[PDB]
């Protein structure tokens, strides 16, 4: 399926996605694309639109 990420850095936002068979493998992929912009923080997941949100 297509994952969507929420990155919140605060006045940096950023909105990517990526393809994984499942959730685990995809915010494997979502928490290094978000500490590569330094971007450390709360993050949310919700299986019914496949979003996570990592807030700084």
């Amino acid at each position: 399926d297509t994952y969507k990420l929420i990155l919140n850095g605060x006045s940096l936002k950023g909105e990517t996605t990526t393809e994984a068979v499942d959730a685990a493998t995809a915010e494997k992929v979502f928490k290094q694309y978000a500490n590569d912009n330094g971007v450390d923080g709360e993050w949310t997941y919700d299986d019914a639109t496949k979003t996570f949100t990592v807030t700084e």
